[PDB]
C-alpha cells in the first residue's frame, strides 16, 4: 500500500536538535533533506537526525541544485557524503541522482537500498520511457522520478509510464509525479498508476490534503 | 470550464410537486431522470418539472434498462416519449441512448441539443476508440461515455481516448468516466482529460466531495 514520506529540513544543529517528533507522528518514513545544511555541518548534524527518529526509518537525501535542490556538489564530493554518512548512520534508504552523477554511480553499485532519482523541472521529455526502463532495469529498491508537464497529455504519459512500468515489474517500488499545477491529479493517482511512496509536506500537496483525497479515493 | 449536473428523480406527481429547489442552488444544470416514472406518468409529471426548474437549464434523460435505467421500452416508445416531451416542454438538452436506440437514431437527425450517451456496466470494450469517433464526428451537444474498467489501465485508456478526442475536437463537450471504486479518479480528472460536464449526486461522487476535489485541484 502507499507510503507517507514526509521531509525534515534543518539549517543547523540547534534547530535539527530543536525539531518536533510529535509532528511526524502519522509517518513512519521519514526523509532528512540534508542539503538544506552546509556541506561541512551534514556529518556533524546526523547523529541528532538518526537519534531523533531511531523509532522510523529514514531515508538520507542530498538534493543537489541541478535537480532542484539547496547544495552545490561535485558528483565526488556528493558520493564522499553519502559514503561517510553511510559507514557512521546506516540509513535505512539513500536517494542517489541517478542522471546527474551518473559518473560515480559505479561507486553505488553495491547498495540494495537505493532512491534512484530523477527530476526534469522544465519538461516532460521525449525519452522518459527510456529513462524509466534504465532504472528499472537496474532494479534499485525505489524508481523515483518527477516530470514538469508543458501540456494535459504529458500528465497522461507520466501516468501511463508508470502504470505499464509497475505491471511488467509488479515487485519494484516506484515513486512517480507530474509537477505543477497542471500535473496535480498525477499526486493523487498512486494506486491507479502503481505509485506506492507518496511525498508530502506537513502542485505540492500536503498531508491534510492527502488524507482527505485517500478518504475519497479509499 | 466544469458544469455540474444535478438529478432530478421524483417516482410521482406529488413527489414531484413537492420537491425542494433550494436543494439545487450551487446548480445550473438539472436531469431529470424520467425512467424513474412509470411509462404513463411521465408526461403528466413534466409541468411539475418545467415549472420548478423555470431558472435552469434541464435535460431530459430517460435512461432505459439496458443502459442501467429504470425503463424498459422499445425504440419506438423511447423516441415516442422524448419527441412529446420535446412538442409541449422544449428541454434544453435532450439524451440519446445512441448505441441502444441507434434503430430510431434518424427520428433525432435535426436536433442540435443532443447528449449522445453510452454505457457499458460490463468492461471497458476493445472498440472504444471507434465508439468515440463515431459519436464524435456526430458532432452532437455533448459525447457522454462511461465504462467500467476492469483494470487500473482500463481506466487510464478512458482518460487518454478523452484527451485525444477533445484536442482533436477542442469545441466538442465531453462527459466520460470510468465507474466504480477502481475508476473513481476518473471522475476528478476532467479538467486534464477534457471531460466539462460532471454528474453528481446530493464509485458516484456527491457536490461536496466534488467542491472539495476541485479545491485541492483548483
Ligand atoms: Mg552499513
Ligand atoms: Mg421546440
Amino acid at each position: 500500500a502507499m507510503r507517507i514520506v514526509a521531509p525534515v529540513m534543518p539549517r543547523h544543529f540547534d534547530e535539527a536538535q530543536a525539531i518536533d517528533i510529535s509532528k511526524y507522528e502519522d509517518v513512519n518514513l521519514i526523509e532528512w533533506r540534508a542539503d538544506f545544511l552546509p556541506k561541512d555541518e551534514i556529518v556533524a548534524v546526523a547523529p541528532a537526525i538518526f537519534e531523533k527518529f531511531a523509532g522510523k526509518e529514514i531515508i538520507f537525501t542530498l538534493r543537489t541544485v541541478q535537480e532542484g535542490g539547496n547544495i552545490t556538489l561535485s558528483s565526488q564530493e556528493y558520493v564522499d557524503i553519502i559514503k561517510e554518512i553511510n559507514a557512521i548512520y546506516n540509513p535505512d534508504y539513500i536517494d542517489f541522482e541517478y542522471f546527474t552523477h551518473k559518473s560515480v554511480f559505479q561507486e553505488m553499485l553495491d547498495f540494495p537500498n537505493l532512491i534512484l532519482s530523477y527530476h526534469n523541472f522544465e519538461e516532460t521529455p521525449e525519452n522518459l520511457m527510456e529513462a524509466f526502463s534504465e532504472m528499472t532495469k537496474l532494479a534499485p529498491r525505489v524508481v523515483k522520478i518527477a516530470v514538469m508537464p508543458q501540456s494535459e497529455q504529458d500528465v497522461l504519459d507520466l501516468m501511463n509510464y508508470t502504470r505499464g512500468f509497475k505491471t511488467l515489474n509488479p515487485e519494484q517500488e516506484f515513486a512517480t509525479i507530474s509537477m505543477g499545477k497542471l500535473g496535480r491529479l498525477s499526486r493523487f493517482a498512486g494506486d491507479v498508476i502503481g505509485s506506492s511512496w507518496t511525498y508530502v509536506s506537513l502542485g505540492q500537496v500536503t498531508l491534510n490534503d492527502m488524507k482527505r483525497i485517500i478518504e475519497v479515493l479509499e
